[PDB]
């Protein structure tokens, strides 16, 4: 059978999330060696990964930022903007999942650029658990971004 996977979806405009080509295909990515990434043929994203990363980012930030309106749509001219590149979002042969990239926040004219690289541990086999753990780590990255925002005026 074919299986499809979704990162669960639980002023600030999350303008865009970019992924490179190898993460932009239909299949979920598994790193089988130190050099090789494989796109699954029968275990696919239920919608393109950059869209899922963007939507889950909006929802996770919304739960992390009470008093804020976080959206994937423009909200107002004075809004903060958040642009994210995700360069790694995959499982790995050693049971780990890797989530890394860089975000760029424009908060009232201040540009804040922060790299991120986080790891999770897959306690069960299968693409089910891999996607679960990746979603959890992505939510941790949203919490980190919201913590930086709450330290701003």
């Amino acid at each position: 059978n074919k299986n499809y996977y979704q990162l669960p979806v639980v002023l600030l405009w999350v303008e865009q999330v970019t992924v490179p080509d190898y993460l932009a295909g239909n299949g979920v990515v598994y790193q089988t060696s130190d050099v090789k990434y494989v796109i699954a043929n029968n275990n696919l994203w239920a919608s393109p990964l950059d869209q899922q990363l963007r939507n889950t980012l909006v929802a996770n930030l919304s739960t992390q930022l009470p008093g804020w309106v976080v959206a994937s749509q423009p909200l107002g001219s004075a809004q903060d903007t958040l642009n994210v590149t995700v360069t790694e979002f995959n499982g790995r042969y050693d049971g780990k999942v890797i989530v890394s990239g860089e975000w760029l926040l424009n908060h009232q004219g201040q540009l804040i650029k922060r790299p991120f690289r986080l790891e999770g541990v897959q306690t069960q086999d299968g693409y089910d658990e891999m996607v679960k753990v990746l979603a959890g780590v992505w939510s941790q990255e949203a919490a980190s971004i919201a913590q930086e925002i709450k330290r701003l005026p």
